[PDB]
């Protein structure tokens, strides 16, 4: 029988207002070597972003940001015209790539077709300040201040050493002098250049002193997060992915304190399920839709300004897979982001679960939407327990449910939202939308194990 849980929505318990550009994706800077990829002509990839949000952020960076070399006279290799750069697996040095004005021209048209804003990595790992100044100037010239949210001066500088980019002795003090040199050079060329940093996992030895030192030089703090890894570790399972992650709660609390001490908001500029490109059997499954949807709400409730799920190529954890030549598809994780896209923006509300200790991985979020209608995003992340949710605190003549479903937690396909798969170019409409049982003040919703649901009340 289902676990019988109570959900109390409290319209007077005001949480954070979710911004309209909360959602986003992160890609490898190597992908900019292919001017066909981030292009006005990539109508397929553009459709997938527009469906994730009318407003959102495209972040370009990753380990490949230390291996990409902007040049004003560069042209793409014939290999570059066909490159699909998936997530760097973080074993060896990435391949050297060149970025061309043509690729930056085409990125502008892509941002025009998607309506999204840009976070743009610069090569602090291996490049020169003067070349970063020049690439920033061209990007400002072509993208504009309105669409360009921030430059980032290196990716995971705290990992440079492990990755062979700097010697073992490289520390925050060394990165701060590097950061200051790039910053100064870029500002000579681009006086209004916006920045974010330090573009790594929260920690005490890099992210906290970054904020204190560079607080007058940045728009916001940029953090990374992987739930799991390494992928060779048999610990890293769907079971563990469905559980609360105490490292995440701590880093989130670290970010809120930085915001208190410096006034700087925080965005999770690079995140996914499992690091080193993801884990087959975990990252590429329906479980990843429950994890991603849940994370978006959890970080929104904590006061995050937004999120950027890393992906590209056919990476195990990519929300969107494919190429201009072969087309694009929505991986399971995409469906978690689609639930958030359909909820829309508004102000988070109090939503308390009781009688739920035998279904402890059920999470719930209530939202007063910008259109005034109440919504509830539920993730039944229990792999073995069905739930029956008695919903109080909502007075409404009628609620509907869109279900986030696959026949098994580990399915790599068979993922639907609202009784429908995503189609070509991000096309989606609900084909199954049932009413929630009960009346004003007492709704009852069933959810099978390992399912999700979005409730919308009139
Ligand atoms: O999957 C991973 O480990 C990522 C970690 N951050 C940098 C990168 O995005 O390039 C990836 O290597």
């Amino acid at each position: 029988s289902p676990v019988r849980v109570g959900l109390s929505v409290d319209a007077s318990a005001l949480g954070h207002t979710i911004p309209p550009d909360y959602t986003g994706l992160s890609y490898e800077q190597a992908q900019m070597a292919n001017p066909n990829y981030f292009s006005g002509a990539n109508t397929q990839l553009a459709g997938f972003l527009r469906t994730l949000g009318r407003q959102g952020v495209l972040r370009i960076g990753g380990n490949t940001s230390e291996y990409t070399f902007w040049n004003r006279h560069a042209k793409p290799t014939a290999a570059d015209e066909h490159l699909a750069a998936g997530p760097d697996k973080g074993h060896h040095a990435a391949a050297r790539e060149v970025i061309t004005p043509e690729a930056v021209n085409n990125l502008s048209e892509f941002l025009d077709k998607t309506g999204w804003k840009l976070i743009y990595g610069l090569n602090l790992g291996k490049g020169t300040p003067e070349n970063a100044a020049d690439e920033a100037a061209y990007v400002m010239e072509t993208i504009g201040a309105d669409r360009l949210l921030a430059f980032q001066l290196g990716n995971e500088p705290d990992l440079f050493y492990r990755n062979g980019i700097r010697p073992a002795s490289y520390d925050f003090a060394a990165y701060a002098g590097d950061w200051q040199r790039f910053f100064t050079a870029i500002r000579k060329r681009v006086p209004n250049a916006p920045f974010a940093g330090p573009d790594t996992a929260y920690n005490t030895k890099w992210l906290v002193p970054f904020a204190d030192k560079f607080k007058h030089d940045v728009k916001f703090i940029s953090s990374h997060y992987y739930a799991e890894g390494p992928p060779t570790d048999p610990s890293m399972t769907i079971e563990r992915l469905m559980k609360p992650n105490p490292r995440l709660l701590g880093e989130t609390a670290g970010l809120k304190q930085v915001e208190a001490d410096t006034g700087l908001p925080f965005r999770l500029t690079e995140t996914n399920s499992c690091y080193q490109g993801g884990k087959q059997g975990v990252s590429d499954t329906f479980a990843a839709a429950l994890w991603a949807g849940d994370l978006m709400y959890q970080q929104a409730a904590a006061g995050s300004t937004g999120i950027n799920f890393h992906g590209g190529g056919y990476g195990w954890y990519t929300p969107v897979a494919g190429t201009p030549e072969d087309g694009f598809i929505a991986r399971p994780e995409y469906y978690g982001m689609l639930l958030f896209a359909q909820a829309g923006a508004g102000q988070l509300l109090g939503a308390k679960l009781t009688d739920n200790s035998a279904a402890p991985l059920l999470t719930a979020y209530a939202l007063r939407g910008t259109d005034g209608r109440t919504r509830i995003a539920l993730f039944n992340k229990n792999l073995d327990a069905d739930v029956e949710v008695a919903i109080s605190g909502v007075a409404s003549p009628s609620g509907t449910v869109l279900r986030l479903e696959a026949p098994r937690a580990d399915d790599t396909t068979d993922v639907t939202f609202g009784g429908a798969p995503v189609g070509a170019s991000g096309s989606w409409s609900p084909l199954v939308q049932e009413y929630v049982p009960g009346h004003s003040g007492q709704f009852v919703l069933h959810m099978r194990k390992a399912s999700g649901a979005l409730l919308e009340f009139a």
